[PDB]
């Protein structure tokens, strides 16, 4: 029986027994343990893949909405709202329509993943295009919900983070400790945020003897953490973290800082090859945006920036299905043969 | 947190000790209570749904290819072969690429969802598109396995529905009981024999005091186990189940019967009603053909066909991400705005 996240943490969370649960039934993922690669495996260096993209909604936002919906219903909230590079929006309309309430959207104008687009579509979001990026988007979406009663659920809302938190928890709750390294995508940079008050949180709880060392990635494109001002004009095929100017800035900051860990760029030719590796590899696929945090790790190990003999975790934040335009970046669709036997064993290469 | 199939239920598999285990930590999907619709409310009416979509290929398939890839690797097969609506495909080319042999998957041209498409190109299996339907692909295919040293991993091998049996262990454990209804979509026909396969065990083992009504359903252009012979030229925008010759006929027909089931068919409008309806109202976002089970209920509960009070389980088959081009056809895209707030207010519909 797979447990509503607020039910599993109740004592770690801000509800109470007059919280609505608003759950479809998300967190409590699997934690992977991936083959290799062979970099890793001659130093002693172990993976595991946290697969957020099972998550109801197919990423790791599930774990902030339904804590950020069910504080916003509680509260009395007759609709919520957010930017998104996709997969905010794609969560925060699927609890929406759970808790029966509005849900409004506001994408950048053809850099949302056509996965999450349907998703937001199909759930009933009222959906708004803008002519601009994400970075945009937010800016607006900010003062929209200044201006009507509508339940801002973007990052910068605490609950997002709070429930966010207990991925942390679920990697201590099933390896026994906190890794040594715990890497993953930062784009508007709530997750990473997330990650390290969870095991803050748990390492003071005695529950994780150790503080894993947080490893940040971002798109050379659109890397303002990495460079240290924020990107006006931020590219990548990552559309996820397509982001110039996160929010949760200082909190990847002291993350980073605090947690002895790092904040860097990965080229999407490296995101693409990590992401083949994983799908073609490992058997996991994720979207490109997850691949970076791979990614991350690739560039570390072949720089010998990864300590020998340690344990590292990867939070592959979405499902590849959220962006099936990107696998015809790593391979090809072979053309139409007949339907006769002999073309058909041709085509499958066993003659 | 989640074991690998194989273990969770190795006692009721045909597993041993030599058994490679090729897993993606697959099975153990949540139970989501769904808190309608009102017709069933109204009833006392109980419904549940078993999403499969959070496998790790997205789809129930996961179950039945984790062990038949697992015997196939025990037997010494280097590679391993399926025809596919899309689900069966990616589900091979995913295990193979964790097991670490060759998948050759055969598909239907132009009527294989994006999603899955993107999933087994991306895995890197071997694709071969035919200028013909399913029913043809895996005629060729059984064809080409009987031939070549290649082991077939269609619902035909045993090890694929001993796999899936395991969805009813999974709704026993967790309800106590089995439920009086379990409502699945009807393509091939392995899924509804696997899931009696799966009841009359646990039921014989005490694990279960009753036995479920098999409710199967599959789409009205693609509906030879309604209609009573082969569908020559099934067609259906559920292009997962677009099967006019299922390979398990009798063994869905048996289940139908013993169970006190029934197996009849929905439109592809009466699908895209439960698909926008499971999405918008339940927050559950399943693909067209999975749709067709909450159709099929819809369509006893207007009938006045299930008891009052009742259970009812539905196995929502595959994630609503496998095939976003649907989405468009429940809901509008509006067109892009300016980025400016007032263009925002007035497109969210606030002003
Ligand atoms: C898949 C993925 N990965 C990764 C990432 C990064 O994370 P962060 O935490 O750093 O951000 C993302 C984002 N996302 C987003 C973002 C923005 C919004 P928010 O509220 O969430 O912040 C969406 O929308 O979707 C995604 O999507
Ligand atoms: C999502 C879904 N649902 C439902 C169905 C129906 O089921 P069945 O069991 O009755 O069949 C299907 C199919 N599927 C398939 C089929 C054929 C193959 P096999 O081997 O699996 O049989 C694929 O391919 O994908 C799908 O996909």
């Amino acid at each position: 029986m797979r447990p509503p996240l607020i039910e599993r943490y109740r004592n770690l969370l801000p509800v109470s027994e007059k919280t609505p649960v608003i759950s479809l039934l998300e967190g409590s993922t699997p934690l992977i343990p991936l083959k290799g690669p062979e970099e890793a495996r001659k130093k002693g260096i172990r993976l595991y893949a946290k697969y957020e993209g099972l998550n109801p909604t197919g990423s790791f936002k599930d774990r902030g909405m339904t804590l950020a919906v069910s504080k916003a219903v509680e509260g009395g909230a007759q609709a919520v709202a957010c930017a998104s590079t996709g997969n905010t929006a794609a969560s925060a309309a699927a609890y929406a329509a759970r808790a029966g309430i509005l849900a409004i959207v506001v994408l950048p104008a053809g850099y949302v993943a056509l996965g999450k687009v349907a998703q937001s579509l199909v759930h009933g979001a009222r959906i708004v295009q803008v002519e601009g990026n994400f970075d945009d988007a937010l800016r607006l979406t900010q003062k929209l919900t200044e201006a009507f009663p509508v339940a801002l659920v973007n990052s910068v809302n605490p609950h997002r983070l709070e429930g966010q938190k207990t991925l942390a928890f679920e990697v201590v709750d099933e390896l026994g400790d906190a890794p040594h390294y715990h890497a993953l995508p930062v784009g508007n940079a709530g997750n990473i945020t997330a990650h390290w008050m969870g095991y803050k949180a748990y390492h003071a709880l005695g529950k994780a003897k150790r503080l894993p060392r947080m490893l940040g990635f971002q798109a050379a494109g659109a890397a303002p953490l990495v460079l240290g001002r924020p990107v006006e004009r931020p590219e990548t095929l990552a559309t996820a973290i397509r982001i110039g100017n996160p929010a949760s800035w200082q909190g990847a900051v002291r993350a980073k800082e605090e947690s002895g860990g790092v904040i860097e760029a990965v080229t999407d030719e490296e995101i693409l090859f990590a992401y083949r590796y994983l799908a073609r590899e490992e058997g996991i696929f994720c979207e490109p945006a997850s691949a970076a945090a791979m990614a991350g790790v690739f560039k570390l190990l072949r720089e010998g920036r990864l300590e020998p003999e340690s344990t590292v975790v990867l939070t592959l934040t979405g499902h590849g299905l959220k962006d099936p335009a990107t696998a015809e970046r790593v391979a090809e669709l072979p053309p139409p043969v007949p339907a006769r036997l002999e073309a058909v064993a041709a085509a499958a290469g066993l003659l």
